[PDB]
């Protein structure tokens, strides 16, 4: 309710020559009413007149009705920003000391320097990427001060601290002046000509984080940070995180959770002494000595006070840091650079060998029928897959620019050039195109761009693979639905005095030329061995293919451009953007540690008793025979590090005996932390999605962000949003959309009223917009409709389906086909065509609905059923779990304090369903959670068929059908179905134990009747209500359930017919 | 305090209307206003709420969910930076350890619902609503409806319900000497609760089990979601988030499950109905008195179905007790084949966000 | 006036392009629909047994009455006659409307236990409801009355018809495939409306067969609980 | 052209503004969102075992066939196989959608014994239907075909999928709150197209675990025959 | 009142329950209508073609399964003028779910699709 009112000042904060607000209601009469003073007050102020007089003439429109949106009739040119800031440019302009970065262009330059003529000139090393404009995050921090200008108490010190800082901002770009951004939201040559070219992305990093400042520690960290960026942007937040790895081995452990053997978080009292030997403390120096003659002042100075004492209970201020660090932008340098960064080896490549076999090695011999028909799973994977050229193609009488890798099947079959058992050589001849990924303080890395005979001829092994590691600990990331809680109790786990932990950081290692041929030579082999267990063409041919796959890269040069020209040359090293990749690396990488481990047993003795991958880190936990001394971890250290040396690899082997740090997670103190450091105002790529998306995107990281740590301003947010959802219908008039249109459960909402709190419609209004925004969610597009009219798109669907189907499959037929209809929006024809059309509509939805024939029912109108049937009544929960994340917000942690975590994932996909496993034995087609919802809501008659036409033998379908099983599998396709519509495994929610038995105390439910449909949402409604209770208010409440035997009949019909809302920015999901 | 009801129906009709020239405004009317959705603002009959009837409440009540949710070309973006990515990814992977997505999904859109907050969204969101609301009252006519809700629900049962005059005398005394004269005889004859009624399943076992292990705490739409679902994959849901599979394994087959599958429900059900807000707070929906003239056959055995008749029977008489100082009493005789089509519809529900309506006081 | 103004805009715009809409929410008319299919009907044949009393009804309407009778009573479409509402009411004066009540029984017992406590019914009694088996029935009640209020099943003309009369009743022929009291319900009172309907727009009767399978049945009993409304007031027939 | 055309201006007015819909209808995507809280997902692992016989399928794809194979049957989407259905056809030549068999049977017995009449079935046979056991059981199928059909759980991709696998059904863990066929049934597949989703999207397998309160059930249950549809044909993958 | 109380106890309403929905569910599949009234869909021969286990005595369910396989078989062969048998193993637990959405089911009014002629 206060981001209504809260819009209001910012609007009038901006426009200062009317603001005509826009009721809707589902009462009939009110209604009118509603249109009534909407009418009169256009005629109001296009007359001049005031406005008074009609809201209190229309009281019953303001008090009982529902706000739509704002309109907003303006006449200046939004240049407001110019004459705003002057204000705040009392400050010194900030020069940056151009000798500081190692590669010149990083280095904060003078655009019309770095780029001396216009067609030289290229944003592609600073563009935000962001759909916002920098004057905007401008004109929004503005606005903030103008409000807390005169906060009093600490509120003002927020203010002096924000002030202060601020005013750095606004005194550097007063002098250039404010750039001005073009409807692509980039920044073209001439704005940028005269300016430094590091500016615009500096301003929304220094923006961003003097935003997010609060206590005084903040206020050092934001100043600091803001000032070096401006010069500094290529170590600054490597050097201000490095550091954080030491840390973490010296603080001892006072007691924390670990892993039971129902593996499940259990508290232990444990003690263990952080000892650490003395060279290790010179090489935290060395980190602390790089930061100072880096310029860093304060927060070196903070590690140092923290040095004295290393008290867990001041250690949230080093998470600070090292989650701050991050915040200060992404390192963008020249594709070539990044590209130009890339005996003993039996050991190693013979494990990486072995593992390949063992996660093939059943399948093989029995000749999966995965493994025979891996070219139609592949094919159809195709949605899933990476990314490829984005080549020419011509569908029925047109021609089109499209780049996913499906499509290009469907050229290619349909003009016989479709040629998979001939997977192109990515050498000399054909090279590989490239791709980037670039991530907050770390060296940039490239992305092969391979054709898709290289994904089908992929999929199969991998997939196979997976199931391996799927039931396998060693892969920390793959096992079972294991969430990253299980990862950090296995280590603490068997921490003592006498076992040492040891992690590393093999990302170099992965691209290190050297592993290359290991790497390729074992995966390769391992397919050899496999090959000589069948006698199955099918199999073999797809053995033999994926083994091409090693052999094509050992050898491959790679397009890399350099300017406006596409140079070429050769590259020895090993990259990403194969099936196999994130697979096979671990594969790698674990063999590696297995290596290295082994090699230094030679020396110690010792015990292994967990062993972990994890992407770009590996560790492990080894038990000695005595008590770990000082000296003994030196030696250990040491002798791995030499290890790793004569393998000729770069890598950051550490050892502790308390605590980790990796990429994903650090263990400090016995406690789990995660790194908070995801920008908010500057994107790494410029996706697809649109201006609103990219809003309910940002209030998606803003979250995470808070729950790890990091905390931008929620006013700030606000504000943005109300910047990125808004749409001009003139040249003079915005529709700012309501906080109903906003935060309402549909394919529109961008975010919640209150934090980590989900709502749905309880009140008519509600579900009256409710039903009528679905309506206009899903509008053709004229482009992804005839693309399925030519020849392509139907002789593509039914040769896959030819080898498929066997009986009247159009079940499965008619999803295939919006299997692409769903993604080839993507197309920027038809991203773009749907998007700019859908504003048309939009637009004129807000103004009159009323007609819609609704009929079609969710969540919102079954939730809304039971509601009535539960008795609320005040009750009483103790804490009694202690704290192991202790950067969760108050009110979140506080849930986790009184009913505990889980450290599972709740199935929500009907994966561990016994129909699903059935249709998965035989046939390799895999029909979703909406399919299986479907098809189980079928007739025994109808569901055989199904059956059937995909290849489950009729003895075997036969006996699903009637047999006990299938009935119980009905009750969990339903259940998944309605955890998947609850994000039950997303946001925060995945971080609540919903199975607690202190939530299912508060819980009161008789059975009328064992109907596991009914009692099951009764009781997770029942769940839901009593949580979010409990983070909108820290106490609980307790409810009682009389659902009558007649209402659930009703109910039970409902629940097989609840429709979704697309909405994919919601995405909130973290660990 | 009681300011004149019709001059807060002219302030309505005020803050309601919008303009779409500079000398004509549009007023909606009561229809638009009142029917239950995200823009209803009030009621045509205080402490009285009603629910699509007609074919044409339906009609628009469905029309209007559609333009509900629209986009925000600035929410997604959002989404679209390292650094949303970075924060999600970051809070997921120290709380996920299988395929969490459906925790995900929920964490992202988290975000997205309170991102408009920020005044560009907000005024964005809010702003071109009211393109879309002007031309939406214009024509609609195409809608491919398929959704479900309370209205859709409740419409369906009534058919079945027969209604006859009763009688309820007046037993207890009064203690709350301001409640209107409707509203107090509503106490003085079936009485009133000192307690609320669980509207978010906290009070689940499946919650607790979340709750002891994991510090994720699922809202009741979620836990509605994923009860939903099959053992298989609800069994997976509580690994992901860090349940024991020993104990993990028996809640998904153990009888508590099923139970708890009802449970969810009713939170979920009394959510969508305000039974907690509003003047319904002060209600005994237990009533010995309000129970008698309720009248339901027990077709078989089924908790859910039961349930709603039964609620819906009670709202009913309750409402009707406020329109009229009456009393009726409701027959139900809903065959054995609605009950299944019914109890299909039951977890299909979707909501109506209007946060406005807020009337929970006490 | 706002509202009223502003829906024309909206509306307006709503004729000319829709086919953008994100529908999730079910209704009646996503429930009947799906009903439809599994009833078989045939001819039957009904006699004018009852004589008339009230000569003015037209004489499709006049027609039903003398077929199967007329009622003296209303249909229970508040949920008033339950015992989670008496109990709601006896202790606490809060009154949840039917669609209340109709969430709130739709919750799990653990839920539903502190809806009453925090209204201020007694714990000890507030949890002898929640196990009871009373709740159970209670939960098929506050449905039934739920989807009679959106049948308008006590309005219009239907106010005038013995829904429940023997007559009609054997028109209609439905199995029971399991004791499941919701999708019973419905089937039947489907059945029902659906023989008035035609004898009213063809003075002739037909009987209605049902062969829902037990897989359909669970599927819609899902649908029950998700029901929506449309709150148009005008259709207010109610006369008598 | 008339259509097409007069789309366009609603479609573009749509986007404009909403915030006024008298929902009530409800769909899968609300039926899903309601069990997805219910769905605890934990980390599982499922080992290669089949062989490749379909070589060009994406890795991704060709992974869950590697895993928990395939199927070379179709999965009754119409409802073909049932009794009711069988009976329409054995008499009468006329032929309702798996809609209407869906509608028909989420009626009342009564109801349903007319239509098969009206169509030509023999009342001595009409009647046994009615009242039989296979009734009951036919109406679980004709839900499971309309969900199915709703799921294209035999178009797309998924037609390669052997969705009754014994590798993911293990993945699956559904308790019997209740002998309840339908919600059973959508909790399942639900279950197994999440962990199917998931693999897809991730190579590494979920376990989801259910706990779905018995009082749930029933609210879902009615929301079950209560869905409506979404039209879109070009979704059309269905190839073999 | 005698006569009202005992219905709503009484068996027959539980089941008149389960028939007010076969109604409800047929009306919106036009089952009676266009050329599905010429099919007789309670055929032998159409049944053995359809698959389903009892999962539970849950008319609701059961029942729109059963028409949904057998709508879903006939549309077949229309369309391709073969048939396909269906199998069904709807979990338990997504019964509950399903069962809530039937009886939350909204119409949709177009009477122009009137093709009723026998």
């Amino acid at each position: 309710g206060k981001y209504n009112l809260i819009l209001s000042e910012y609007l009038s904060f901006i426009y200062n020559s009317v603001q005509i607000p826009i009721y809707y209601s589902s009462n009939s009469e009110l209604e009118n009413r509603c249109i009534e003073f909407h009418s009169k007050c256009l005629e109001n102020s296009k007359n001049g007149l005031s406005l008074r007089k009609l809201f209190v003439e229309y009281n019953d429109v303001i008090e009982n009705a529902t706000l739509l949106s704002i309109l907003s009739y303006s006449y200046d040119k939004y240049n407001a920003v110019e004459r705003k800031l002057v204000k705040y440019a009392k400050g010194k302009p900030l020069e940056a000391d151009l000798t500081v970065n190692e590669l010149d262009y990083e280095n904060n330059k003078m655009t019309s320097e770095l780029f001396p003529t216009a067609e030289e000139y290229t944003d592609s090393l600073m563009d935000p990427a962001i759909l916002t404009s920098l004057s905007s995050n401008l004109n929004a921090v503005m606005f903030w001060l103008e409000k807390h200008e005169n906060d009093v108490a600490e509120k003002l010190k927020v203010y002096k601290r924000r002030l202060d800082l601020f005013t750095i901002v606004a005194s550097t770009i007063n002098k250039y002046g404010v750039p001005r951004h073009n409807a692509k939201y980039r920044y073209e040559y001439d704005v940028m000509k005269d300016k430094p070219y590091y500016l615009v992305t500096w301003a929304n990093s220094s923006i961003e984080m003097l935003m997010s400042v609060f206590s005084h520690d903040d206020y050092l960290i934001a100043k600091e940070l803001i000032v070096l960026s401006y010069s500094n942007r290529s170590t600054l937040a490597k050097l201000v995180s490095s550091p954080m790895s030491i840390l973490v081995a010296l603080v001892d452990i006072n007691g924390t959770f670990i892993t039971n053997e129902e593996l499940e978080l259990e508290f232990s009292n444990k003690y263990v002494r952080a000892i650490v030997p003395d060279q290790t403390f010179d090489e935290l120096n060395q980190m602390l000595d790089n930061m100072r003659k880096a310029g860093l002042v304060d927060i070196p100075k903070m590690i140092q006070d923290w040095l004295v004492d290393r008290s867990i209970e001041k250690f949230p201020l080093m998470a600070k840091i090292y989650s701050w660090s991050f915040h200060v932008g992404f390192r963008k340098q020249k594709m070539l650079d990044a590209a130009l960064d890339q005996e003993m080896y039996r050991e190693y490549t013979m494990l990486i060998r072995d593992e390949v076999v063992k996660m093939l090695e059943e399948p093989v011999k029995h000749d999966d029928h995965l493994l025979r028909d891996s070219e139609l799973a592949g094919l159809l994977s195709m949605s899933s897959a990476s990314n490829g050229e984005s080549r020419q193609l011509k569908f029925g009488r047109k021609t089109i620019f499209s780049t996913k890798k499906n499509m290009h099947v469907m050229d290619d079959m349909a003009n016989e050039r479709y040629t998979p058992g001939i997977i192109p050589p990515v050498n000399v001849d054909k090279p590989i195109p490239l791709g980037r990924r670039d991530v907050p303080g770390r060296r940039t890395r490239i992305i092969f761009i391979l054709p898709y005979e290289y994904f089908i001829a992929q999929h199969a092994v991998v997939e196979k693979m997976l199931i391996y590691a799927k039931h396998t600990r060693e892969y920390a990331e793959f096992y079972s639905q294991s969430n990253q809680l299980l990862s950090y109790g296995d280590v603490t786990r068997f921490l003592s005095n006498n076992t040492m932990v040891l992690y590393t950081d093999v990302s170099q290692w992965d691209s290190s030329q050297h592993n290359t041929q290991p790497f390729r030579k074992g995966i390769i082999m391992g397919l050899d061995i496999l090959a000589n267990m069948t006698n199955d063409a099918k199999v073999l041919q797809t053995l033999n293919l994926y083994k091409q796959t090693q052999i094509n890269l050992m050898d491959s040069y790679v397009q890399i451009p350099d300017g406006n020209v596409i140079k070429k040359i050769q590259y020895g090293a090993v990259a990403s953007g194969e099936k196999q990749t994130k697979a096979a690396n671990s594969i790698a990488n674990l063999a590696l540690i297995k290596t290295v481990l082994s090699r230094i047993s030679n020396k110690h003795s010792f015990a292994t008793k967990i062993i972990r991958v994890d992407g770009d880190d590996n560790y492990a936990v080894l038990q000695f025979n005595t008590e770990v001394t000082k000296q003994m971890i030196q030696d250990v250290s040491n002798d791995v590090r030499e290890t790793y040396a004569r393998m000729n690899a770069k890598v950051k082997a550490l050892v502790s005996t308390v605590g980790i740090e990796i990429a994903k997670r650090y263990i400090a103190g016995g406690k789990i932390f995660f790194r908070a450091g995801i920008n908010l105002l500057n994107n790494e790529k410029r996706g697809q999605s649109t201006q609103w998306d990219q809003a309910a995107i940002l209030y998606s990281n803003y979250i995470v962000n808070r729950l790890r740590g990091f905390e931008t301003d929620r006013e700030f947010i606000l504000t943005k949003i109300m910047q990125m959802t808004s749409v001009a219908i003139t040249g003079s008039l915005r529709l700012f959309p309501s906080e109903r249109v906003l935060t309402t459960n549909s394919t529109f909402k961008v975010f919640d009223s209150e934090d980590f709190i989900i709502e749905y419609g309880t009140t008519v209004d509600e579900v009256y917009i409710q039903r009528a925004f679905m309506s206009l969610s899903s509008q053709k597009s004229g482009i992804a409709d005839e693309i399925a009219a030519s020849s392509t798109f139907k002789n593509y669907v039914t040769r896959l389906s030819e080898q498929l189907l066997f009986s009247k499959n159009n079940i499965v037929s008619r999803g295939i086909a919006l299997t692409e209809k769903a993604k080839l929006n993507s197309y920027a024809p038809i991203s773009l065509e749907k998007r700019r059309a859908q504003i048309s509509a939009l637009l004129t939805m807000l103004q009159k609905p009323v007609t819609f024939k609704s009929s079609k029912i969710t969540i919102n109108d079954i939730l809304r059923d039971i509601k009535p049937f539960f008795t609320v009544s005040d009750a009483h929960l103790p804490i009694q779990y202690q704290k192991f994340m202790p950067t969760l917000p108050d009110n979140v942690q506080y849930i986790i304090q009184c009913i505990g975590s889980r450290t599972y994932q709740i199935e929500d996909d009907g994966s561990k369903s016994a129909i699903s496993r059935l249709i998965s034995k035989y046939s390799v087609y895999k029909p979703s959670i909406e399919e299986l919802y479907k098809v189980i809501s079928l007739h025994e008659n109808e569901i055989q068929l199904y059956l059937i036409s995909l290849g489950i033998p009729k003895i075997d379908a036969d006996t699903y059908v009637g047999s006990k099983i299938y009935s119980r599998d009905k009750y969990r396709i339903l259940e998944s179905y309605v955890y998947n519509l609850l994000s039950i495994n997303y946001g925060c929610y995945q971080l609540f134990d919903f199975n607690s038995p202190d939530l299912e105390k508060l819980i009161r439910i008789p059975f009328k009747g064992k109907i596991p449909a009914v009692t099951f949402i009764l009781h997770l409604y029942a769940k839901l209500e009593v949580i979010n209770y409990a983070i909108k208010n820290g106490s609980w409440i307790s409810l009682f359930c009389n659902y009558p035997k007649s209402e659930m009949i009703k109910l039970w019909k409902k629940m097989w017919n609840i429709t979704s809302l697309r909405s994919p920015y919601t995405n909130a999901n973290f660990f």
